DNA sequence: CTCCAGGCAAC
RNA sequence: UUUGUUGCCUGGAG
């Protein structure tokens, strides 16, 4: 059954490469990634028969408090390497029994499912007529999970007892604070390889609920939102769903996050739309300001690596994070960054010619002319001032900097576009 | 299509 | 320090 193909050999040890490659802290057996080789071949015939045999339980997760980019604070739940690979091997097999039956327009946590598609459909029902959003975010949602409505609907498809059993006896396994386990009454670990396909099965029913109310909806984990063509009509399925989810799914609303309001006034997954018509997505002004931000740390203030090294570690952020915000139809705030991101990286060349002489020997050796050579050299000016001035764009602009070997954002963002 | 070193994003 | 999933991307062994 199930948990014979579970513990299936070939099964293991594609979820033993998995926790490898993902190198993630230890639990709070403190037994690391680079041991878990080691380890499993020890402990097997335990571990294995003791699951076998039902008596199993795993050990509690691991409490770190990390800040989210909203300012509070993210409480995560770090499993053992063993129960990281136990509860890969559970979400391999799951998978198929699940996956299937899950909405179209659930797009969080999915294979060959991504945010795009989330956003491309969201485009789709405004571009249509449907110009108004119900964007809705639920309450420490890993946090608040209900472990007996959960596993009802892990029962409906899973009929092997063994295996409800085995993922109660993990969302059951407490938290260590002070060496002590503190018993889990509700939520799924966050930071359990499982526990975001669980997250798709308690919602399913909202999505079928939504389904058969015939609504146009995009769903992201617990980021949801419904298009309507009305603030009327979405006013009233605003308090509708939020009675059914609170009721039958047992689930409270962040209502801070949760809105009414219209689309282009709204983000949605880094993104944001256009007042027009046909609405084209634009960039939200939070991943503006998390890649200004980044920039800003990334060039040198006070820092001291290789300039080559710099211009690399911009390159492959910039290039990655344009790989994710492709989707955006508007290039001229694009065009604008690259300047910004080449007007910034000039202020950490500036400073690195402290010496007036070192000023004058590379100024003259780039090929700019001595007339603005010796002008500017010995400046009074601050150091953000002089990166601005016509000379230090004429010697270290555009064409200096591609030379350099910086990758150009916008040059991209039209090759993954074409 | 599987796996390895790394990176970007969403959650 | 910092976990997990999912998508994509650069390079590599098949
Ligand atoms: N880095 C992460 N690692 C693991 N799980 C995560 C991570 N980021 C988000 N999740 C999971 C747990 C969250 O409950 C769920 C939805 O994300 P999100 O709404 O941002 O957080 P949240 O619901 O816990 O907080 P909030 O109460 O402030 O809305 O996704
Ligand atoms: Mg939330």
């Amino acid at each position: 059954a199930l948990l014979e193909r579970i513990l299936a050999r070939d099964n293991l040890i594609t979820a033993l490469k998995r926790v490898e490659a993902n190198q993630g802290a230890p639990g709070i057996d403190g037994v690391s990634t680079d041991q878990l080789r080691d380890y499993i071949r020890a402990h097997w015939s335990t571990i294995h028969a003791q699951l076998l045999a039902g008596t199993y339980r795993p050990a509690p997760v691991r409490r770190v408090e990390i800040p989210k980019p909203g300012g509070g604070t993210r409480q995560l739940g770090i499993p053992t390497v063993v129960d990281r690979l136990i509860q890969q091997a559970i979400l391999q097999e799951l998978t198929p029994i699940f996956d299937p039956d899950f909405s179209s327009s659930s797009f969080g946590f999915r294979p060959g499912r991504n945010a795009h598609d989330a956003v491309r459909q969201a485009q789709g029902y405004i571009q249509e007529g449907y110009r108004y959003v119900v964007d809705m975010d639920l309450e420490k949602f890993f946090d608040r999970v209900n472990h007996d409505i959960l596993m009802s609907r892990v029962a409906r498809k899973v009929k092997d007892k063994r295996v409800l059993k085995l993922i109660r006896a993990y969302l059951q396994a407490g938290v260590m604070i002070e060496g002590v386990k503190v018993q889990t009454e509700e939520g799924t670990p966050q930071g359990g390889p499982l526990s975001p396909l669980l997250a798709n099965i308690l919602l399913d029913d909202l999505d079928k609920e939504l389904e058969k109310r015939g609504l146009k909806f995009c769903r992201y984990a617990d980021d949801c939102n419904i298009y309507v063509k009305s603030l009327r009509a979405g006013q009233r399925v605003k308090q509708s769903i939020q009675r059914f989810l609170e009721k039958t799914l047992k689930l409270k609303v962040n209502e801070e996050k949760s809105a009414v309001d219209r689309p282009w006034k709204r983000a949605f997954l880094g993104f944001s739309f256009t007042p027009e018509r046909k609405a084209r997505i634009r960039l939200a002004p939070r991943s503006i300001q998390r890649l200004k931000q980044r920039i800003r740390q990334l060039t040198n203030p006070n820092w001291s690596i290789s300039m080559p090294e710099r211009i690399h570690r911009v390159n492959q952020y910039v290039m990655g994070w344009i790989g994710y915000f492709r989707l955006v139809e508007t290039p001229s705030v694009l065009q604008t960054i690259e300047g910004w991101i080449r007007r910034r990286l000039r202020l950490c060349q500036w400073l690195q010619w402290k010496r007036v002489r070192t000023r004058i020997r590379e100024l003259r050796a780039l090929g700019l002319k001595e007339t603005a050579v010796m002008e500017i050299a010995n400046t009074r000016k601050g150091a953000w001032r002089t990166t601005k001035t016509p000379q230090l764009h004429q010697a270290l602009g555009k064409t200096y900097w591609t030379a350099q070997g910086l990758k150009s954002l916008t040059q991209r963002y039209f090759e993954l576009r074409q």
